[PDB]
């Protein structure tokens, strides 16, 4: 199982299933990590911050204070910055946020109307919508789209540095570049928007800046890839949009689309205290990679796991994580995807495949390089 093999990148889910069917907790000796593909096992590890952690300092690893961030802190320190970010999130009026998200999606869809040739929905919709959406929420001017994607691409590829260590350095350079952008916004941001509210709430300055950088990039990188993957499914299966289109029906549809096309394929933890996971005893110091995308296809929990089923129980999928580190933006992301579905229906356009979906060579975060379609 080479996670970056071209055949795996083309469609990793049959490989996930082969792993899950043989052992829900495999030891990957070359990555020196457990590979967890079972739903119960991923859900266990994600919620148990007592025995499994994200702060490597809890296994005696030196981490400078300048590099601490919400995603690499565990309780009790995690609660302060986490609460700060949630407070700033909850100060944003949702009527304004939904109007902004709906306008952005509609504007970029209308720009596709009348395109006689082939259009790439990744670069023409998923990425610009995600970038304007996150910066609108943050209350800051959008950076150059092509330039920002170059930085983000380097960062996303660096998440696979455990597989290809050469990917680390381009990511460090892109991270430092996003740091300067966040520093400018902190000094200059309007009182309106998430940045202004975070600043007021504030926690050491380095934790705040690093956490805002995570909000920015986690938002852009995840939303753009979620939209790309959802769009790829909709173009092949337009019947998914021909449903009741009520608020409750769309709630179920959106939940399934996130379960199936949630872009996070791998979510890592370190074992702080020995604990059984699946059939295995995991040991303090062991790294675990939770294949949460694979867990979301576990047939024990999601019968007909590769299909949209509109009658499943809500609150099951792990695409937003679970527990203390559950996605800060899960509500924003679901709201945003809901508005995209509404914009597609109101646009009336017919998007037909004009070539194969092509995927980037990224294993931790799954993303399309291109989604060629015909606007109609
Ligand atoms: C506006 C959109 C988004 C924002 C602002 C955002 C931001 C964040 C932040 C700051 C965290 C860290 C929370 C913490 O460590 O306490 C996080 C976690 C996470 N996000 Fe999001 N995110 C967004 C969208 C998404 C989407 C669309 C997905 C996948 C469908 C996703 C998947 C995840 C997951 C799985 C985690 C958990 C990581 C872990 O277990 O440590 N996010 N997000």
């Amino acid at each position: 199982y080479d996670p970056l093999a071209p055949s795996v990148i083309a469609d990793p889910y049959p490989f996930y299933r082969k792993l899950r069917e043989t052992n829900t907790v495999h030891w990957h000796e070359f990555l020196d990590s457990w590979v967890v593909t079972g739903y119960a096992e991923c859900r266990q590890v994600l919620g148990d911050t007592t025995n499994f952690g994200s702060d490597f300092r809890r296994i005696d690893v030196e981490i400078p204070d300048t590099q601490l961030s919400v995603q690499s802190l565990d309780p009790p320190e995690h609660g302060a910055i986490r609460h700060l970010l949630v407070s700033a999130l909850h100060e944003q009026p949702l009527s304004t946020v939904r109007q902004q998200f709906a306008a952005i999606a509609a504007q970029h869809l209308a720009e596709l109307s009348g395109q006689p040739g082939t259009v790439d929905l990744v670069s023409r919709f998923a990425r610009p919508v995600a970038l304007r959406t996150i910066t609108a929420f943050l209350g800051v001017p959008p950076p150059d789209g092509a330039g920002f994607e170059q930085w983000s691409n380097a960062i996303v590829r660096s998440m696979d540095a455990g597989i290809e260590p050469a990917r680390a350095e381009p990511g460090n350079q892109a991270r430092a570049e996003l740091s300067r952008l966040v520093t400018h916004w902190l000094a200059e941001a309007d009182e309106r928007g998430f940045v202004g509210a975070a600043r007021r709430a504030a926690v050491p300055a380095a934790v705040l800046a690093n956490s805002l950088r995570a909000v920015l990039h986690a938002g852009y990188a995840s939303v753009s890839r979620l939209l790309g993957g959802v769009l790829a499914r909709l173009v092949r299966h337009p019947e998914l949009l021909a449903g009741p289109a009520t608020r409750d029906a769309d709630e179920a549809l959106v939940d399934e689309l996130i379960r199936l096309d949630g872009p996070v394929q791998a979510d890592a933890r370190v074992c702080v205290r020995d604990q059984p996971v699946g059939a295995q005893l995991v040991r303090r110091g062991d790294v675990l990679v939770l294949f949460i995308a694979a867990a979301n296809r576990d047939p024990a929990v999601f019968p007909d796991p590769d299909a949209v089923r509109l009658t499943r129980r809500r609150g099951l999928h792990l695409a937003f994580g679970r527990g203390a580190h559950a996605c800060l933006g899960a509500g924003l992301a679901t709201l945003q995807l809901r508005e995209v579905l509404g914009a597609l229906r109101a646009g009336g356009l017919r998007l037909a495949p004009a070539g194969p979906a092509a995927y980037e060579p990224t294993a931790t975060l799954r993303g399309l390089a291109e989604l060629p379609v015909s606007v109609r």
